[PDB]
């Protein structure tokens, strides 16, 4: 029993006109869900989300897992680590342990493993592998060619990479978690 | 004999404003339809499908044959694996089953001939190719190597070609069924 | 006689409200333009026509002849193949008739002679190229490279091309009708 | 005196949903042109312009001179061809004319200089530079091993390319007008 | 009196529908915008300007000093040139002075000086960097090997870039206005 | 209460038809954005920000940090340095402070670190990598080798990398303020 719930009933019909530009508001959305067909925040797949905000410090490239999520909170930001085949390898030519020249190279892989990029973001350092990759390569490799000898060497390269895979481990995982394998192509000079 | 049936009718050519500004619509729908050239569900023909819902369980690397039926369901999603080179290969020199030092290294090819795969994409791993391309490769030349080498290992390419197959051919079909060939390039030391 | 036909003729002289609509039809038709203009069915460059319908039949990658009409029939499908160039070769080590250790690589060359494609497409096989490709440049080097001799190889590299000139053009036109050259740039290791 | 000329300009002030829709007219222009922006007739930077009509053959591959002109005639087709580098060589070991074995290499290079693209569209034939380019460097070479000798060739392979830029000038005028420069870098076995 | 200042009050009110329908045009100006985002006339910081009318001798590879300006006085056209690296050098031996093997193999360097593109532009001619690369480089390359001899290059091949390095600076200001490094890497045949 | 803040809300609604065409203008807003969604100047990512004004070409290959303002007046221009890999090394053969001949290699990298782009874009010169590379890694590289002998080079190709690491951290600073490592593979003439 109440007029006041009628009468809000008798202002929907009234004023049709209102109703017809509805219809130019339908048209409108068809063309702003193209400019939203090129972009996204929930994770599609094959690939995991990361957080950050306007104010603050930027992510950098890093993926966890997949969720069902969009960025429509309030203060979120769409910057996501995809993974893609990493070409990175060098022939460095050192002796220190065996005088003449020997040589020894180093190359490292990254694989998408376990999910922790959205900790190891900031926790992995400015800018991302460009910095470590190549730093935990030459390091390790620079290290080794020291205490490694040229005869053992010359014997196999692949037999190099047998005392530099346990160092390898320890580096790579003390910055993130990551499965890699270690293997190297390396060529000696005599 | 209802006569509302005919008032009923009498509204499809004695449309209310609607009708005049449905013209707006007709043309409105030529523009949404760009947005929709850009992408699609329905998978042309050179090309297989894959289904997943917005739940954790995303698809990749997975094609069967072509249908008309996609993404017409509310929990599907569009991601489909489509056909391209593969390269990945590595001369593994190692000494154990010789005198010195011998040199055994294998490829691994896949192929998405026919054997639905949807079953093998959680079964065979997310994009777990870079997983068991060097997992399986690595671990076969571990074990051939050191079964017999000493005198083959000049010989080895040539006859233990055939050997790392048939090791090759029970791994390459356990992560999932397909037709594929597996040679590689190798080069021994002495 | 029919005055029906002088009432016909009143249409064009009017000013209702179609008329002003009718306008808003010219403008969007423009729109509509554009997506087209990204996507058609008349072939245009030189590529060549082929068809299939919605259904387990199929019909990609694969150009006949060029002709004038659009894929405006009922169930027709635009799906054709495109001419470039093609790199595709490997050296591969291989001996056996004389000594154990013959290194070889022959590259194969694609040209559109004439047109078959369609009737040439579920001939083929499945895929396109990448199948035989691979398959008869490695299976006619193979079952060649072994009766051929390693004394000759170091005489002339091109002198084998002689004899794959042979079986290679009945394998190559195994598949279809096209003119390939047959040579073989390669070097012998001994 | 003619009242007739008064009428049309009394019609003038008399245009309520022309003169108000005639403003969404010229707002569509604006939209139509977007998708010209992207396609266009009227050749522009250093390219030439070639006709072809859909039922009158195609021409393609082929540019002649700049012209201010716009495909707006009635039957004429958008389809030019552009400049740029051309890498295309390869070293090809042959020995008759002597005991021994030497080697022919060479290849043919393009230039837009001259303007005979049209004439030389259905004169080049179905194919354009593929078929030209490893024909007569792979004609020439073969036919002119067989006359020069080795002893004479191995002193310089610039020496035999002064009896092969004679000939060059006479296959490289086939493909329309254009002026070749006559020059290979070849090493000989022996 | 003053009926200047009467009349321009009477300009204000255009009708009801005047201000009405007057929306629809700024609505209209948003959307030729867009076309416009994806092109522009004002080169942006990092760029020369080039000017050019659709009459004869289209110019386009060339480049001037950064200015406030955009492409809308009455007859210019936009095409520009712009720097980036660039890769070009060979690596062949030729004898000439001495009968043994003199090879020599120079790169030439682009900067990014102003100075001029247009006025050395029609003066350079079409093919730039193109012809004009191999023509000053491969001829003083080519043709110098007469000048020294085998056994002095093969001592350092920097050694004979101090002679080239001073026609090197009287070639490259030839055409067009740019500075180029002195430097030859480079292997010789004995 | 006073007459003005009363008659003000009278004047702010415009009848249905004012409030009815309010509508059109919501919706070219909407397609406004769109042409915004493919560019912007808020920078994105682990990307820093540069300022410039329309007047010439400067303040391009620069970054500092993240933070929300861009563009914002309107004498400021969009132009930002994004970070990547850098390929840029030699290996210089040169004899001076030796009889043998001796060879010197060096290579000089650039990172940004924090606030150091902004200050320098001008003094570090627009782009002007390409020509303090070389000219660097050209001057350092003669300077050394003309002052070492070979007899302390050939034994290692690190130990004159440690002398000359410290007449580079002083060159390579002096440009601007950047932490880099610099390390070159060098090969000595025998």
């Amino acid at each position: 029993m109440a007029q006041n719930l009628k009468d809000l009933a008798g202002r929907l019909p009234a004023g049709p006109r209102g109703m017809g530009t509805a219809l130019k508001l339908l048209l409108g959305a068809g063309a702003v869900a193209y400019g939203v067909r090129e972009s996204v925040f929930t994770v599609e797949g094959g690939h995991r989300a990361i957080f950050f905000n306007r104010i603050g410090g930027v992510q950098q490239d890093t993926i966890l897992a997949e969720g069902l999520h969009f960025r429509i909170p309030w203060f979120q930001y769409p910057i996501i680590y995809d993974i893609r085949a990493r070409p990175r390898k060098i022939s460095s030519p050192t002796g220190s342990k065996d005088l003449q020249m020997v040589n020894i190279s180093l190359r490292v892989l990254s694989r998408p493993n376990a999910q922790e990029l959205p900790s190891m973001y900031q926790r992995l350092g400015l800018d991302y592998e460009e910095r470590v990759l190549p730093s935990i390569v030459n390091e390790v490799l620079k290290s080794v060619v020291a205490k490694f000898n040229a005869s053992q060497l010359i014997t196999q390269r692949a037999q190099v990479s047998l005392l530099i895979r346990r160092e390898l481990t320890e580096r790579a995982k003390d910055f993130s978690l990551i499965l890699d394998d270690v293997a190297i192509t390396e060529l000696s000079f005599s």
